[PDB]
């Protein structure tokens, strides 16, 4: 065999410098660009160490203090402190709120907490995907193709934003509830610009019968600093991504309430929620195996993070930059949906310039600006939707403040006004207008702007100064 | 008033969060302070560990390399090819007739998507009963009805078991079974299983009854890249597995799955080719999974890589050699093996013979920083308390124990339940007598030193010990 | 410890065999010919039916279709069921190369479900008129509270569409707007108290925009179909299912009508592409969910079709409509309110919430007074034990020989009933219990059931001869 | 439009020759031939007298005094009559049993009986099709197609025969219930020679937690006149048609427990059944509309007539004659199916012989004796099974006895030799024998002498002239 230094100990630049001069590069390229995508963040060092740790090398299928293997007495600590801290972070008490912190990312936990409170075939309604809900939130397509596994276990029927405004219309909402039965109700999305009125849907939840679930993901950093709408004040469920604005791993959690259920005509007195051991016995044995321990930790150190005065300032500096970049969008008279942005995103309608998503997604992606082409409301192709999504989160992360996402709105509208010039001389059908990419003079000169812009600001998670590249 | 971004986002976990990296130093003083002997842990290397602790972490990939849903994949791209292009190489699979999904999270994410790929909701499927050894997402449901895995809840499951006085897979009633249930899929791979898989057998019964064949081969995938057991791509649809196990990789999973041309059906139509790439594809994203963890991707492809080298079939080897080695030392003293010893890197050792259930043979080992755990053994009706512990190879061989050492944790086995057997005739059978006398035991005590002075002996992959803040 | 003789058993009439059997459909014959029946989905059939379902045919196994059986002995069972089909073509006017039928569904629901099993996989979706907007139980019948009535709500995914709450005409709209999000793979059209006909064409639009089949289900005005007084659903409808025993004014049974031939032209369908209904109905209705045909009925039914075709009955399905509308006319000119305000075929929909009343007082108070209707649901009702409507029908009265001005006095006779009802009611209390008191020893009560049964007793009588009757009085 | 006497007094033979000429030459062929089909019967002229009556004019759904219509003072006391008579029928107690007579017939029965226990996919066992069992006991064929939709909407997996002696395989049975844990089990069937042991269904469905079922359409006669063993001391729930053994109308019908649940290690005290509102409710509203209630009068009727002495010494009669037919054969060299009876009907395997009972169906018809081919034991082949099915209670209701049976079965041998010498000629391909069947002696012979046979018996169903007094 080899010896233990030599395969376990050796780093990975000599183990496979072809893996590591890859990381390299995906680390130069986190740095040297305009990194936009709405659900990406930088997260720390200090979250980077117990993501790669011996943590990801113990089995511990259970609950803390009730393990299928030996061996977790620090599993156990760790776990039962990420889920106190979680509460923590979103400011829930410890007896009418849980969480689970095993599911291994965001869809995880949204099936897992769907399979917790749902049959097979039970009916949940969520926003549709066009109108900024997520994949999970039951998507099929306007063609009546299914599309994730949450319309194909369960009976999605998605609820739609006004045609118009851009706002959830939830009128049509109750209406589609009332006649639809659903069992499940789900608010929260990957691509509304605005906050959520979860008091109406709490209002929509009880009229039909219905429980009600936040999928978070996208806001929960906002959440955690209290720079939105809580979703705990009306949900009986509120599941979440950790790698978003909450800026930690790449996993998931569950919220759950427990305790007394608030009074309702027509149910028992002394009437207590009956989440926990549903939620936890979904996540396990029923859909995960084995937790992924520094996955956890990880969480741990990212909801501790996210407890400080300074995530707070981070994320009122997130609102405020989207609003900044919405602002000079705007001001160049481009078309956000819902007019501005309530949150860490807007929603950018290229239908009225003439380009579909793809096309400034492409030349974007050219010059060191990462966006990503986004569904609009009547979209029905993913190839080519409408629009392209903008997030504040991670170049926020890097310290960016109001000013510097003018820049960003400059280097868009550049991005754009050369789309459009391409595009008014090359043509509207795709092969035609990637004639206009090879060799264009003013993409370099836009990506060489673009790199200067971006190496002038520092990056968490890893010393710049200490780079292959 | 920002944090500066150095301070929130480029200082050390010792200083951000000194709670949790007291806890992980905690933790890497346990791993190397006692014997683990999961069957499904191992200590993975650093090189997989510096790529799964890295900036991969921040990039949404959804998609495919080249058919993503996000810019700036330019690397993530190469780091998904390149890991996808190991795993086949790993296996030893030709990349025209065998393509494989490195997307996702874990092994039972991978088993779903493999069966949600291959099977609509309700559509039957049979795999290895939970107490005969099979896992959780083989269609896991309990002798008394209880639906546990959503693999019983979302598709329709029958469970094929062992013998019930050999231990071996009963391939009869298996046929049997299989013509009057006709599954749309068959289910092969195993948690506890002792013994290797008669594929061929599998891919004749799969035959007869118009049934797909899928082998999760999770805890062996180790032992099959190292060629030292049964390969199932010879027989088998689709492969599923972990990387974590004796593979000695990141926690992910991988399904593997056939292309090209399919051998001859009567009334199949020539030049039929195989189909599973795009619905495998489709099921993983955007069916079930979101984003890919990049980090997990990059970090598989170096655990394939050195799965790929001399040095780890020689690790394969040896794994299996130490648990023979421990197979015969236990079975020496009386003990009773399922199917009488092992040819992989596993046994499933049957308590009940000795009057004991493996939750407390689990618990007074973990005192001792012995790690086991219980297991079911055919029969069994609690998880709580099942008639088995099971005993694995891959984690303590990968700190370089060899055969006289697994003979050495023979011993120390031996006088853990010797211990609880002692304990039980004093306090009782029932497991809050029992307890009474986990405390303030001399030999409990002894038998930890003892444990402790011989796991200190060993190297630790994955961190170096003179590092760690608990040496002692 | 002996047989009985054949005869003994065998070949000894009702009325000796069996006496209390026997008196009883007597007294059911008696009460049938002495008051007013008024439920829509009720008709008298011919003693010609009769006599058929009354038959030797009982006797036969034949699973399968005829010359395509699974037992022996089917050489005039065959006979008879295939000029069951071929007259069931003809009745509704259909060319045999475009439209096939089956005729063994042994009743409405059962044709429908099999109609459903043939063209859907459990839990596809389907979408019906509201139960209380008028469509029926088999279309996809839950609560408004979300209790799953029908098993075509359990076995099938349905969200139901509704009339405009204050005309009461189908909402197109809000169902092509519900249809394009809820993606049926089924639609279904007609119903059992929807009282004016159907935009079959906009239902085709709705169907082509969403990819849905479109299926129409006709019990209620198969007779009005034959007879060509109604829109056809023919034109535009994939499958058509029915009952027979109601304006059709034949036995129980139901039937499935469905496409053959080239399909349309639309865009994305191969050419030369053929409609593939025949092989899937037939299974559906057997080996999918019944066994033996039931003969008797299919004779039975073979009778129907051809009374169904004939120059009399087209005039039976005017008449059917003239009353109905002289009824709905009479009722509103006191005052009344009609959903719709109004009707286009063989029903009315009365509203009674405006007067303080809930359909079941109205029908108990009728049925004392030898005056027969149903409770039933209108718009917004939740209580299927107390619903806001009754429901009024014209076939079975009509076929007892009834014209308009018999009509009008019908309506009198239902003006005056719902007077008492009112009476009772505000003697007595709302509570069911209470209001209970009022209908003993009643003497405008035990008035209206004697001009009832005066006026019931002045018409004939099909199915048998009142001459005959053990109860002439 | 026509006068009411025109159109609706008429009778049948002028409204419509057609159909009334038809329907003659049924009765004709009904007492001319030999009718061993072993699912029918001649049921009685009173009974058809009810079938058809004025009942058919009455919506009544609901339960009789909660009806959804006005109008059912007379159909409520109709119905409440038969289901009273059909708990005297089984000699059941109305404290411990309930019945639901409102289902069209057999196959609507069982799929209401499951509705109302079982969820859609809910897994069933019922004896296979070729083992014996009915459609409606979760059908699929061996090579996986779904056929019944009790195998579509519900989780199938059926239990066999021994192989090799063609008796229930009770033990396997009992495995494949403990692995595959049905919500139900079901028994009774179509095609099994032999009485069923409901102990021991009982017994297996206690172990594996299931209800238990049985479905005696077939042998519900035998079981009124306690010629064979009663289900309803071991099942939770029966289900049958009426025009079988029972010699009534095409009806099903639904017993279910009610009352105090025997003790059971697990239930809480006092426990009782509740079967009775889920079962009414499966019936109606969920699966059925109107009731047919000339069905059900006609019902009351047969259920009346199965109560006496008579019908008693009828249900000995068709299980002698069944006896008497099946050892005539056996005395000939044929197999049947578990090597005789126990009840009405005799399965005849005809692989021994190089044959399909769609041959000697076809062949028989010709000849006037009317059988059905019918699955034996390893059959895929619904076409061409491996067997023929003999049944007696249609020949005993017109009085026959065990000689008249065994001249059947000599009829039967005739057949059967004829159908062996139609395939030397003329080839096992069927385009190829079926040219034997026409201008062939020996068939007409036979026919001939079926017919002569049939004729000296007298025929239940129309009224005796002397009886035209009432
Ligand atoms: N053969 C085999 N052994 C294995 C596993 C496996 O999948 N297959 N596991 C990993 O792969 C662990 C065990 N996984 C299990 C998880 C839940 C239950 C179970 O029956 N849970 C019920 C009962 C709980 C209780 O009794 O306390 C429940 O959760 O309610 C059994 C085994 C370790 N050993
Ligand atoms: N054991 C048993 N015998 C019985 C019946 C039964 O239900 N069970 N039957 C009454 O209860 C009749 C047979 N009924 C059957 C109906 C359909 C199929 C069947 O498998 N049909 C397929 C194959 C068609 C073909 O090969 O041509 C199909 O319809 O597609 C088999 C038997 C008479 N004998
Ligand atoms: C055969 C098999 N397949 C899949 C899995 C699931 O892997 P994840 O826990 O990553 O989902 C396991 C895990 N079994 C863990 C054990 O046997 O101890 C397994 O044994
Ligand atoms: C609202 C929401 N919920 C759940 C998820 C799933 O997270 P995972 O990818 O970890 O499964 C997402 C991811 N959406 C990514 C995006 O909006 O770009 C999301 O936006
Ligand atoms: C056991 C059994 N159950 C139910 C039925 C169905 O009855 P209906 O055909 O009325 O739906 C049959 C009919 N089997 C007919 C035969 O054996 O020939 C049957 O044999
Ligand atoms: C539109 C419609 N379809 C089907 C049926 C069912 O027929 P059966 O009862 O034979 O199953 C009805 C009966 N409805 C009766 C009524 O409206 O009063 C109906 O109105």
């Amino acid at each position: 065999m080899d010896p233990v230094s030599v395969w376990g100990n050796t780093p990975l630049a000599t183990v496979d410098p072809e893996i590591h001069d890859l990381i390299e590069k995906e680390k130069h390229r986190q740095c040297r660009g305009i990194e936009l995508i709405a659900s990406e963040n930088f997260t720390s060092f200090a979250v980077i160490e117990a993501l790669g740790s011996a943590l990801t090398n113990k089995y511990s299928e259970g609950m803390p203090g009730n393990r299928y293997y030996g061996g977790n007495e620090f599993i156990d600590q760790i776990e039962n402190l990420c889920r106190s801290r979680a509460l923590q972070a979103f400011h829930l008490d410890a007896q009418s709120w849980g969480v689970n912190v095993q599911p291994y990312s965001g869809s995880p936990a949204n099936f897992a907490a769907y399979t917790a409170v749902l049959n097979p075939h039970d009916r949940i309604m969520g926003l549709d995907l066009p109108s900024g809900g997520h994949l999970t939130h039951g998507y099929y397509t306007s063609g009546g193709k299914k599309i994730s596994a949450t319309s194909i276990y369960f009976e999605s029927l998605p609820y739609k934003v006004n045609s118009t405004t851009g706002y959830i219309d939830y009128d049509r909402l109750e209406e589609k509830a009332l006649d639809f039965r659903p069992k499940l109700i789900i608010c929260g999305g990957s691509a509304y610009p605005r906050d959520w009125d979860y008091k109406r849907f709490r209002e929509i939840a009880d009229k039909c019968g219905a429980l009600l679930l936040c999928d978070m993901a996208h806001t929960s950093g906002l959440v955690a600093a209290q720079e939105v709408n809580s979703p705990f004040e009306y949900c009986d469920i509120v599941t979440t991504t950790t790698h978003k604005s909450l800026r930690g791993p790449r996993a998931g959690m569950i919220f759950y309430r427990k305790g007394p259920k608030p009074p309702k005509k027509g149910q028992p007195e002394n009437a207590v929620y009956d989440f926990e051991d549903k939620i936890n016995f979904a996540v396990f044995p029923s859909l995960q195996g084995g937790p992924h321990n520094h996955q956890i930790g990880a969480l741990a150190v990212a909801l501790k993070q996210a407890a400080s005065p300074g995530f707070k300032a981070y994320a009122k500096q997130v609102k405020a930059n989207a609003v900044a970049l919405g602002n000079y969008l705007m001001g160049k008279g481009y078309s956000l949906v819902t007019g501005g942005t309530e949150n860490h995103l807007v929603l950018w309608d290229l239908r009225p310039l003439g380009l579909t998503g793809n096309k400034v997604e492409k030349l974007c992606d050219l010059c060191n600006i990462t966006v990503n082409k986004n569904a609009v409301f009547g979209d029905s192709s993913a190839l080519a939707p409408g629009g392209v999504r903008i997030g504040a989160p991670a170049m926020t992360s890097r310290g960016l403040v109001e000013k510097d996402f003018e820049q960003i709105g400059e280097f868009l509208h550049r991005a754009v006004t050369l789309t459009l010039e391409i595009q008014k001389e090359h043509g509207k059908l795709l092969k035609d207008f990637n004639k206009g990419l090879v060799n264009n003079k003013a993409i370099e000169d836009l990506k060489a702007d673009v790199e200067k812009f971006s190496a002038t600001f520092d990056m968490p998670g890893f010393l710049v100064s200490e780079m292959k590249y």
